[PDB]
């Protein structure tokens, strides 16, 4: 899992839009 931007996302931090998804 890295840094595609199509995501939820899941256990980065701060999420949807969420780097590293």
């Amino acid at each position: 899992s890295s840094m595609k931007l199509s995501f939820r996302a899941r256990a980065y931090g701060f999420r949807g839009p969420g780097p590293q998804l």
